[PDB]
């Protein structure tokens, strides 16, 4: 068993509805009106072909960016200098406000809900993930902290195969007999040597902060994104994000959104942790992500041969690089690049073939810190 | 085999993708900009748990109209008389702007989509079904007309069992070992005695009428009701409409859209076919709409007990009252009912218990004729 979840509706039984018992009452009253969180639905456009680039100032000394960012496969691209867009570019086929899947910059936003309740008090990192989840008894979330889950120090036999069990169990992929009934389920499942301290990036470390979000809060998760984060940045936009067969949303890489509208989210970042819609996290929280985490934890050479004093701390990758470049990371080209220096956020949403080669990673860097020294004063 | 099928993206290969291979090139590239098509997906707000009621002038002479609107699990409910909205209302949580599922509904967006094409001259009403797909020759459609399809007087074996298999195949519910692959092989699947002329509803005919328009225009059913119908009539959001695993809309009954939006596809009709995007349909296919079907081919008790001198044609039910009424109608209490008397359009989406009752009908459609006649002059 894994425990009390936040009901898909007010008063809804465990697990229900599910995609056979969505047209029975009482669960109808509900479904009629989000249909797409059951099955799958495709937008039928309220409005009636080629790339949009509009690189402005940055065009001048970036001659090739349009090429470059071609080559990196680029859905979406823009440039948030201050509280202005000073660069732009969208493929074809590609609209402006159209969504784009996340991937693992999800995980970022997820770690920015958990902050928002460490303010509150209602979460305290220092706690283990049990006096939150105690279902996570007996599994390798028995023992460390909630802050070994966000800085994600937790050694876990995790095929990287778990892997795509984590899909199957989440509806990402098609479900095999024997397959975990749910996320909650799969996370139970996990197990580990018990050692803790070195990191170790693993999805299932984000799901366990949401499960915990659910938890301490008595909300979907779905709904804590909004009311912690996305219903405060005065979005142009909902964002969405996929769901399991019991409602619970894939924190660690299911959410889409605009790139103007992920860019509020670095916004808020550099602003402090505010947002127009008011604050979404501390002050010291935001100053956390920036400063890092253990330097010595940070045993990846795919980040370190790239960011030799790089790190990862509460959902962030850590450059620790000369300009303090972090930013939020996902498989086939998604960042959501933060340069304090100039007070600018980068937004890149791509689609690599590849879901990760040093190949991709070498030229989607070299494009964000290009684009971020362009942004220096002169 | 079911033949050519209009491609999820430019270049797709035939089926493709499918929920496991999504996350592959070429397939990533569209389907990290539309997730929702692939995985069930749930709306974070950007927004920050009472009825509005606004029932204006028409309160005076309706005193008890909320609470025969809450009898009936009315969700939500808008009267549109001439270019005004002269009243509204809406359950508690459920947002003006909140979409909705029309269920059968559906099926006059659907007819309307034919309709534009007929009027194009790419589809021709006495034309035999098989013109348009010829894979649909040995089964039940192998024989009638678009004509007959278009006003369901088609003999089939149905067992209304046919209608849940049709969901399975849909994705409207968990598939069974054996079920067709998608809604095009079901439909494939259908037989019947061979006779024509008498009115039998049956969902199966919507969807061929979207496959017919996918072979004409070579667009997705999705594509072609957002070209034809959605994009013209200037609505303030994106309609949605579930999708099988081809990625065929289900024609039938998986649109959702909000009220107020819906009733720009009555003021359409009221306007003989033209909306602000442009002429939707001919005035003379409006006419006929309005005009009704056969009498005679009309033997549903269920419908003649209240409405006598009704009729079907065109994907519309006609009452064949005193006042001319004719409606959309949907399962659970869905309907865009049109009283052209008074130039107004009334919208009412509910959620009732069951699909379909005496009871559940009797008193929708008090409702729906009260209005109707409180907008009369006096
Ligand atoms: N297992 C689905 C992919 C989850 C996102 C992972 C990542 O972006 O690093
Ligand atoms: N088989 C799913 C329901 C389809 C809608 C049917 C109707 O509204 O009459
Ligand atoms: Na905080
Ligand atoms: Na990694
Ligand atoms: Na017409
Ligand atoms: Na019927």
């Amino acid at each position: 068993s894994t425990g009390q979840h936040p009901a898909r509706y007010p008063g809804a039984a465990a697990g229900e509805p599910t995609l056979d018992s969505w047209q029975e009452p009482p669960h109808n009253r509900w479904a009629f009106a989000h249909l797409g969180e059951m099955v799958p639905s495709a937008a039928v456009s309220r409005r009636p072909g080629h790339a949009l680039a509009r690189l402005g100032a940055i065009a001048a000394q970036l001659p090739d960016l349009e090429q470059r960012l071609e080559q990196t496969y680029t859905d979406a691209f823009l440039v948030l200098r201050g509280t202005e867009v000073v660069a732009e570019y969208y493929r074809a086929g590609f609209a402006p406000d159209d969504r784009h899947l996340l991937m693992a910059v999800s995980k970022s936003l997820c770690g920015t809900v958990v902050g928002a309740l460490v303010d509150e008090g209602r979460i305290d990192p220092a706690q283990p993930v049990t006096e939150y989840v105690p279902e996570l008894a007996g599994s390798v979330y028995d023992g460390p902290s909630v802050l070994q889950v966000l800085d994600m120090q937790i050694s876990i036999d995790y095929n990287e195969s778990e892997v795509q069990t984590h899909d199957r169990s989440a509806g990402w992929r098609t479900r095999r007999h024997g397959d975990p009934a749910d996320t909650y389920e799969f996370l139970t499942t996990l197990r580990g040597d018990g050692s803790t301290g070195e990191f170790q990036y693993c999805s299932a470390n984000t799901d366990v902060l949401a499960w915990i979000v659910e938890r301490v809060t008595g909300l979907r998760y779905v709904e804590a994104l909004s009311t912690y984060l996305w219903a405060k940045l005065d979005a142009d936009r909902d964002a969405t994000i996929t769901v399991d067969t019991t409602g619970f949303g894939f924190a660690n890489g299911g959410v889409s959104c605009t790139a103007r509208d992920l860019a509020r989210v670095g916004r808020m970042m550099l602003d402090g942790g505010v947002a127009p819609g008011g604050r979404v996290v501390s002050e010291d929280w935001v100053r956390r992500v920036l400063a890092g985490g253990s330097h010595e934890a940070m045993t990846d050479k795919g980040f370190t041969n790239t960011f030799p004093d790089g790190s990862y701390t509460r959902q962030w990758w850590c450059t620790g690089n000369e300009r303090g470049n972090v930013s939020g990371i996902g498989i086939h080209g998604q960042n959501l690049w933060l340069d304090p220096l100039t007070d600018s956020v980068i937004v890149k949403l791509s689609s690599w073939p590849d879901p990760y080669t040093e190949h991709w990673h070498r030229l989607q860097n070299g494009i964000l810190l290009d684009v971020s020294r362009a942004l220096d004063a002169v």
